[PDB]
């Protein structure tokens, strides 16, 4: 069902979970991913897992900035699998995901590649049917399209938080009254700013985590502040990493049994993640363009 | 997406939840429903809700026994919308749902229409790709195909119960470690009987509710002992009904806030229900026949 570049690590990883990606030649959906994460291989796997759960054919195209300051991912992988804005200016896509980045703490305009991002964002307004913006990207987009500013939090929001649906959307078909989603970020946007923009609507939120999903009335722009796509272990690995660097930090919230980091975490947000991305593909894209 | 008979009440009901059924003329999936419930209109709505959540086209055919002893549903509705085994012997279907019935307390062979049911069940072995059997039907089928007997429970199992996945299946893609499903029945089948039949596998179970989902190795037969398709209110209406008949009975388990029947119930099993029926349609049927 989902099609991806030939040697992508995700193929063999996902193959282990019954998810058989492919690498060969109604029409398939064209889904673009602008991967801004530091661990690009992990994020690929997490997103591809959810784009594949479906009977629709998806073709995935992996995009990067021409500005590369080497973070985690090695240069070879980006060179092999990733393309630039220039090679896709001229195409149109049914969907587009712009992922998080570890960049919350700078003003938007003082990010290396804000100007590139801006051109791409603007382009997606016209060449992508529905664009989804995750984590810091939600903030970048809410800011660039609607003037919605971000704010530093007293401390880091890191854990799994409980949410409710604030406004009906097809995106939340199949949801229970309450669901869980991970958040991991040092900044936030606010109901009170968003509330001043009629084009925007708050679809889900959390008392602990705040605004979670906001969207256009047409749902051609969807802003997600958390990380529904994270693995059971994602937060744990981050925790063990920081602790191993002798940094003192909070145990992620509502994640570890009894808040015990040796005791393995309980997976509570898979259902939401899967429903959410299926609905996007089926309801926000396939049945609309 | 989902197609159904012209005047079905479900059309207008589901239309209220954005689910636009249809009534006109890859090919559509042919899904047969043998509705044995006493409230046939309710069950239609509950099942159609979950068969429709999908990008695949489904055509639904509503089947009944030629034996009718009038329960709840009026004769006019059955006469208008329902057809008999004879009119469908000759067709083949991709999927088939056989629903519950209020019949647990009789031996199988002393049910009015066991012999009709038996002929239909046998037929589905050959003319239906994947057959799903719910509530009492799970028991009828487990019994008829594998010799698996049912047992009376000390008291009635009535509530929402927590479950785990016991064996991996595509049916449970997107599930959390633990999920909820309603059960409402006076009888049960047992791990210990099922365990003696290699063709069977237990896919989900509950410590409180017991065996929940069992299946063929090919998943061409799926047995569900609970009612994932129930509305928020289904258990409440049953409760108010029985209490109004001055019958003393248990408050349904894990359903009412604080076990208070005026306080409205919290919907906790929608996610599971939706994932489960999507997976059936996508993974157990569409990608196989």
């Amino acid at each position: 069902p989902i099609n991806v570049p030939s040697g992508l690590p995700a193929v063999k990883v996902l193959a282990k979970e019954g998810i058989f990606v492919m690498t060969e030649k109604i029409r398939p959906l064209e889904i673009l991913i602008l991967n801004l994460m530091p661990d690009k291989i992990k994020t690929e796997i997490q997103l591809l897992r959810l784009l594949g759960n479906t009977p629709l054919q998806v073709n995935v195209t992996l995009l990067y900035t021409e500005t590369h300051k080497p973070k985690h991912t090695p240069i070879e992988h980006i060179l092999k699998f990733y393309t630039t804005f220039s090679a896709v200016k001229d195409r149109k896509f049914d969907g587009f995901i712009i992922t998080g980045a570890p960049v919350e703490l700078l003003p938007f305009e003082e990010v290396d590649y804000w100007e590139e991002l801006t051109e791409i964002m603007e382009w997606s307004r016209h060449n992508v049917y529905s664009t989804m913006f995750i984590c810091w990207a939600a903030q970048a987009g809410l800011y660039y399209f609607y003037g919605i500013p971000k704010y530093e939090l007293p401390q880091k929001l890191s854990g799994v938080y409980k949410h409710r649906v604030a406004k009906d959307s097809v995106l939340f078909r199949g949801h229970d009254d309450f669901f869980w989603a991970p958040h991991s970020r040092y900044t936030e946007v606010k109901k009170e700013d968003i509330d001043k923009v009629p084009e925007l609507e708050i679809l889900a939120e959390s008392d602990e985590a705040g605004v979670y999903v906001v969207a256009n009335k047409s749902e051609r722009q969807i802003f997600v502040t958390g990380h529904p796509e994270y693995d059971r272990y994602t937060l744990r690995d981050e925790y063990y990493r920081d602790i191993g660097r002798n940094l003192k930090v909070p145990i992620p919230a509502n994640y570890f049994p009894n808040d015990d980091p040796t005791k393995t975490p309980i997976l509570t947000w898979w259902s939401h993640a899967h429903l959410f991305f299926s609905n996007w593909l089926n309801y926000c894209i396939y049945q609309k363009t």
